[PDB]
């Protein structure tokens, strides 16, 4: 699965929500279809995300990259340490699950 491509595709054709806060929020509300977390997401933040996702049976795929690398992918001027896919759109981003 072409992560970078599929991520962008889901960005351009679906619904992704960025940030640890929002991802935990969509996890506990079960609104998220998948969560992506940066390899180096801050351990205390990463553990909570990973807990809420598990609580809700939501899949989590660890991006093998940094949060500055994930942020640059999403074309953001800032770090992204986790993201929740609400709508995959036309992409295969759920195949990461």
């Amino acid at each position: 699965v072409d992560f970078a491509f599929e991520l962008r595709k889901a960005q351009d054709t679906g619904k992704i929500v960025m940030g640890a806060r929002k991802s935990i929020q969509y996890a506990k509300m079960g609104g998220a279809k998948l969560i992506i977390v940066a390899r180096n997401a801050r351990p205390d933040i990463k553990e909570d995300i990973e807990y809420y996702a598990r609580l809700s049976g939501i899949p989590v795929y660890e991006f093998e990259g940094t949060s500055v690398e994930l942020g640059t992918l999403l074309g953001r001027p800032h770090t992204v340490s986790a993201l929740a896919v609400v709508d995959p759109g036309e992409s295969r981003i759920l195949a990461l699950g």
